[PDB]
């Protein structure tokens, strides 16, 4: 009956993506059985990691870390400690326990930095040029994890996801903030006015569920030692997404000016991930935007 | 004349750089180091610069690969967080000049022979925690160039040769033992690992010259290999040392085969930016290390 089951441990289960992954694994038919977390742990504290795996994971997805760019600029050392030294502490704890399975490190499409429009769509052979300490720490942790795969013989995979859309996303993202505010307009809690910065840029978006499905297909099919973009391959203009949110919400609003963005356009290539795994995006942008508006209605 | 601050002056490369700068009339005046400091201790860094540097060469760190394997965390602390502490100390002092970070050709990792010579557009694949820490510090320094607007340069030097090199390095060890054989202090027998590999070697003086040229003419935000572009078989260099010493040597195996058999780097980018070329032949370098080892014994 069903799948040959494998034990999966996920760090960061309490964060934005983690909560969606736990729900995904509870509802879907998958070979991955999510291991329980025996107690709270801190990646900065090796003694808190010791007994996390009464049953040994066959695979690990490492989501946990300091994920806010302004916080990384505020305290770069702490972001490096959490994202790089924390990853090292996790790797060493897994090693001491006897782990030798699949380790999928979750990086970010932000490692690429400034990319010329002529180099679009971004592919994994483009040399990255991180522009903030968070992106620096992600690229450094990528290298570390892949070095561990070389040194220890583990199956190490790296994913570079681009823009995510989902309930629970950081309010500092313009699309998440726009949805929150529009849901407040629906309920008469704020005027039909949106104060924006530069929204005449395009970015590559995926629903969080398509991002999750890419990670699980990487666990099933990815090549040891390889880096994969996780992206839609489609540019969306921020302004058109805001207009579609208003349309879905049955609201009319004015967008009012609250410095131009450095990177005007971002399109990623997911050819490598699709060729290796069969993965394809399945959630439409309209469904993604409706989902975040609906989530906000029950919270505002 | 511009003020230059160098970390790691007490190390192998830094001692040669201090000597070089005292000898030649370069555009750089080496700043004094007012007190002993520790890159892991931000409070030791604040008063390091009574006069503000115009340029910095960052040599200091944990340079030994077996030590990095022994304690990866410590090597990442020294090489990455130590670099951050230096960047933050300079920023707080008001520095906004040129920062040259010294990385390593070891960041590249495994490279197919058909892909030689190694150029800077090859994606690096570090294979040990030292190389990881160097690649990570490169990205940190270049990110600081972007965000702070400083002129940040990275050099990826390949194998170095010279007096005062770490004794665990194969050529340095061979030269020391052959110098002892010449004096009769050891039997004419040499225990070696896999010496059937080739590496790209430069005399430390040529490496230093490349760094000084980069300070003056490197392009902000760019990475430069610092290498000879010629492969040297370890077995041949050992034979050359014995020939210079006039020692009849016997090489004995100890026993695993090296992962990378051949390494050759391209200095094309460095040369086109700075006109630099190696000036010291491999034989002249080996004479010098042998002759230094002779006085030592
Ligand atoms: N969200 C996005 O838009 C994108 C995300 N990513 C990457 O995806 C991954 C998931 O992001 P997201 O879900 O939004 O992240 P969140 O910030 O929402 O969640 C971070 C998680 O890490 C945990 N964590 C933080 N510090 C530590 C620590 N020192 N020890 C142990 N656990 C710790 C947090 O637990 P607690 O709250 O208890 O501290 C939390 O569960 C990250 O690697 C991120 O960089 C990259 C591209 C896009
Ligand atoms: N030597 C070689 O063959 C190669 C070297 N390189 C790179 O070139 C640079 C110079 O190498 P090399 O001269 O051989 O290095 P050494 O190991 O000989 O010298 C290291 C220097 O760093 C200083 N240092 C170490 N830790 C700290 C710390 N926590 N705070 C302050 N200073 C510290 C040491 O001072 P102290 O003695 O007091 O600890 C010393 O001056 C390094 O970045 C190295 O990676 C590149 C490739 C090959």
């Amino acid at each position: 009956q069903g799948h040959m089951t494998q034990r999966l441990f996920v760090t960061g289960l309490s964060g934005f993506v983690g909560k969606h992954l736990q729900a995904y694994l509870a509802a879907a038919h998958t070979p991955w059985a999510l291991l329980p977390v025996p107690h709270r742990y801190d990646l900065l504290e090796p003694d808190s990691l010791g007994d996390l795996w009464p049953e040994l994971p066959d695979a690990v997805i490492h989501l946990a870390g300091q994920t806010y760019v302004p916080e990384a600029f505020r305290d770069p050392a702490r972001t490096l400690q959490i994202n790089l030294l924390g990853t090292l502490n996790l790797l060493q704890a897994l090693k001491a326990r006897g782990f030798s399975g699949t380790f999928l490190y979750i990086s970010s499409g932000d490692v690429y930095g400034q990319v010329a429009e002529a180099a679009l769509p971004i592919h994994e052979e483009l040399i990255p040029h991180p522009r903030n300490p968070y992106a620096v720490s992600k690229l450094a942790a990528e290298s570390l994890c892949l070095q561990w795969g070389i040194t220890e013989g583990w199956r190490v995979l790296v994913a570079r996801p681009f823009n995510h859309i989902g309930p629970g996303q950081k309010d500092s993202f313009v699309i998440a903030s726009a949805a929150r505010q529009i849901a407040r307009m629906k309920q008469g809690l704020q005027a039909n006015r949106l104060e924006v910065g530069d929204i005449d840029v395009s970015r590559d978006f995926l629903d969080v569920q398509d991002v999750l499905s890419a990670y699980l297909r990487l666990l099933s099919h990815g090549e040891a030692g390889a880096v994969y973009n996780v992206c839609s391959g489609q540019e969306q203009k921020i302004r058109e997404l805001i207009e579609l949110l208003a349309d879905i919400a049955q609201v009319e609003l004015e967008i009012v000016q609250d410095r131009r963005a450095e990177q005007r356009r971002v399109r990623g290539s997911h050819a490598r991930l699709h060729d290796a795994t069969g993965w394809k995006p399945e959630i439409t942008i309209k469904q993604s935007l409706r989902a975040i508006l609906s989530d906000w209605e029950s919270r505002v």
